[PDB]
């Protein structure tokens, strides 16, 4: 897995639509794209060390100057008197600066969309807007919405698209196909466009930093040239045009847009700066229904916690009072059954595993990791031998009651289902390393694992140990 | 009488732009007086001609609009139309600078600058909202020439009580010149529920002279606010100003909302970030004195051992312990409405958050006269309500200078700087101090 070793910032080309300029403080060019001959006259070893303002109009020269001092695109170059668009940035040490070719109903569109995405209900709701909208706007042939799991393998949740273009929805991709360092930047770096995959790189000479023994970071360059094993990857899915946005939920990578075209596409500056605030819109939603479903679930263990107060209240112990309204609060956060493990008294209600639930969970509960909690949704996994009980004890939930010694579990255990996931792929097949061929979905069915435990159900069990306690006073 | 004043229902609109109200399978009925001029209850299919009222119609029927300019929605039950006299790049780039925006202040400059760039207005202040709910602008940006009000405070007042959950459901505001001759709406009667119109999310409607008066005074004649809610509570304004009159066209003006917005989840951003920087030092002395206090055959001697250390945590005065039979004091102490009128104080209305104060002379009025020692309080509840055995730390009064837009002693008139010196009030809390407390308390628990 050599996926997270390959340094993809300094591919030491960038793309041919586009062509680009490294500066230092007083505009010595440093490096250039070598298709830059064709633009001043200049072959490339003769750009260098020149100024800027010469190649430059009179009216584009003063106008990045003072873009340039504030301590942040679009100038606009217009340099001879033809346009150019002007993104920029400060990085390593030199500034950079990037090339490209050339009001309201563009943007009454995008509040239509914004307001949309404000009016969204489920995340589905949600992210069939987003990517509806991404593709009103970017008109790409795909426009899929893709989440990350724990691992950063991902799933596609939702999804839109022209008509005849296949579709890769609800399928779940291997953590691989994005390795490493492409989150380690896609986390910074949050947009990227490819619009021809087959496109011959303009390399950039040189491919050294004059500020520091380097070659150059090409990070925040849209132009960067990328592997060409993702190359190879997307002659294999078949689209030629292709374009990510990174969604973060505070510097957390949580998924992906990854829009798609048969043919290669490309989105001007407007048009996918309007799509970076989508997936900031949405990176918001995402944290708002997130949010708003643990006051709907805090909402309904109203009426059945009441219940075992009145029952604590009577019972005046909390084991009878709770494990009487056992029927119940077990299917609120649906588990299968639960056990309250207190270190001298283990009292397990309805469903429950015997003696290794004792030692070999509590032992392994929280580390004395304060501010942590313990869950799985397979058990079998980390206690191979609950492979045996994995039928009652395949996932589980578990909360402490105390700084270790005391240590007061409870915890709630669901069993195993047969669940089906499926992936183009093939994840155990995933000279230099090599991109799959086909991406026809394989269908695999899971033994030993529980339903997702969310913390729309983990509020829940958050909120009974903090009830038990205001009782017990 | 100031939260007194009916300013929903004022039977008047603005007369730069012109509003009518329909009876909702539509047929038109209470016309705005403003409008019949220069083009009494009518039938509604009857419109420009199908173009406008038809597909405009539709699209209001079954789920903005461009005809002048078509704002609606529907309220008390009718359907309502507002009628106003008729880029994108920048939108963007400022919410991508208000995302990278690092502390409270980048991200309120950030925020009053982008909303002047986009109304041209000669100034766009920032006003937060104490607790109280009197303010201080915490960031400016302005055109030259024009007075300055930052790190101003403002009386409450200057919004009244019901002005305020008006800004808090419709969240923004503008008008364009402040002597505007009202023009009536006839009738004022709501003919479906039958009482004065209703013109809450009219944006025309015509405001209060008591804010007209105002801006008269403070000689700026062209006005816009926004409204910053941080869950559904009114947090602050973005309140934008003119030396002239001017107006700002619509899709202009939403702009200028989603701004705040952003910013209302921007702040929750920083609300949460220093809500977690704060409990790792936080962890590193305090696990410390956890165990120098869990050193418990019981607790008072494992506590009040390491107590005159646990006092320096928060500025703790003095605190004290109150159990309903038990109150414990460490430090310098209150005596006898500390039991009764504290924790009576504490759980009621505890709407199932914290109390905590500044001043206890406004909270409960005979406090000062024991300002030295318990001018500000705070308390935590030990929680249902009750035995509601809560803990309690406070702080003594300290000597800040306040600055003030003219004198707090109302109609008015001027409001040039003065200073107040301010007596009985306590220094603050936020959470590095909030959450120690809440970590202790759950410490505390897990103790017993
Ligand atoms: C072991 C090497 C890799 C395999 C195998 C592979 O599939 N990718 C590998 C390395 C890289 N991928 C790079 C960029 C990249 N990868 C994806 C993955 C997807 N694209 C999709 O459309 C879907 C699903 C529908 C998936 C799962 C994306 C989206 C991207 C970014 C570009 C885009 O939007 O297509 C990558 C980085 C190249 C670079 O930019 O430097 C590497 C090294
Ligand atoms: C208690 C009555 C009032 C006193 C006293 C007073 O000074 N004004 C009073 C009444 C109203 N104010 C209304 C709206 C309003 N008020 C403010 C106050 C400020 N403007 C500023 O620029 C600053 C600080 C820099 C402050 C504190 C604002 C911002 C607004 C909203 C409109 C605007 O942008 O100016 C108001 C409502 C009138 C209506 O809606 O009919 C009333 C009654």
């Amino acid at each position: 897995s050599t996926c997270d070793d390959e340094p993809i910032h300094i591919p030491g080309a960038i793309q041919p639509h586009g062509l680009l300029l490294a500066l230092a403080a007083d505009m010595t060019i440093v490096a250039g794209s070598d298709n830059l001959p064709e633009l001043t006259g200049l072959a490339i070893g003769a750009l260098i060390g020149r100024s800027a303002a010469d190649v430059f109009d009179s009216e584009t020269h003063n106008r990045l100057t003072i873009a340039l001092a504030e301590p942040g695109a679009p100038i606009a170059v217009g340099f001879t008197d033809a346009g150019f668009v002007g993104s920029w940035h400060r990085h390593d040490q030199l500034v950079f600066l990037e090339l490209e070719p050339p009001p309201q109903a563009f943007f009454r569109r995008t509040n239509s969309a914004i307001r949309r995405l404000q009016a969204a209900e489920t995340l589905e709701s949600a992210c069939a807007a987003a990517a509806q909208e991404v593709r009103e706007i970017t008109g790409f042939d795909r426009v899929m919405i893709y989440r990350f799991a724990s691992d950063f393998s991902g799933e596609v949740i939702a999804e839109d698209r022209c008509a005849e273009v296949e579709s890769y929805l609800g399928l779940h991709f291997p953590a691989s196909d994005i390795p490493a360092q492409a989150r380690r930047l896609y986390t910074i770096n949050p947009v990227r466009i490819i619009p021809d995959i087959n496109y011959r790189p303009v390399p950039v000479t040189p491919d050294l930093n004059p500020v520091t023994g380097r070659p150059i970071d090409l990070s925040f360059a849209i132009l960067r040239s990328v592997s060409p094993v993702h190359l190879e990857y997307m002659r294999n899915i078949g689209m030629h045009g292709t374009m990510s946005i990174s969604i973060l939920r505070g510097e957390r990578l949580w998924g992906l847009i990854a829009c798609h075209h048969r043919k290669p596409n490309y989105v001007d500056l407007d048009g996918r700066q309007a799509c970076e605030l989508v997936a900031q819109v949405l990176a918001w939603q995402i944290g708002v229904m997130e949010e708003q479903a643990i006051t709907r679930q805090t909402l309904k263990g109203q009426a059945i916690q009441r219940s075992l107060i009145n029952d604590i209240e009577q019972l005046h112990d909390h084991r009878a009072g709770l494990a009487r309204n056992s029927e119940a609060l077990l299917e609120l956060m649906g588990a299968s059954g639960l056990c309250l493990h207190s270190r001298e008294g283990v009292i397990t209600i309805g469903q429950t595993p015997p003696g290794p639930i004792i030692d070999q969970l509590a032992q392994l509960a929280g580390r004395s990791g304060g501010s942590e909690l313990f869950q799985t949704d397979r058990l079998s996994t980390i206690i191979p031998e609950a492979g045996a009980f994995a039928e009652v004890a395949s996932g589980v939930l578990a909360v402490p009651l105390s700084r270790t010694p005391p240590r007061r579990v409870m915890l709630w255990f669901r069993p195993e289902v047969a669940q089906t996931v499926y992936w183009a792929g093939n994840p155990d097949k995933s000279g230099r390393l090599r991109p799959r061929t086909s991406f026809a979905a394989w269908t695999e069915q899971t033994h030993g694992r529980a339903i997702a435990w969310q913390p729309h159900e983990v509020a829940a069990a958050v909120e009974i140990r903090d009830l038990i306690i205001d009782v017990i006073l």
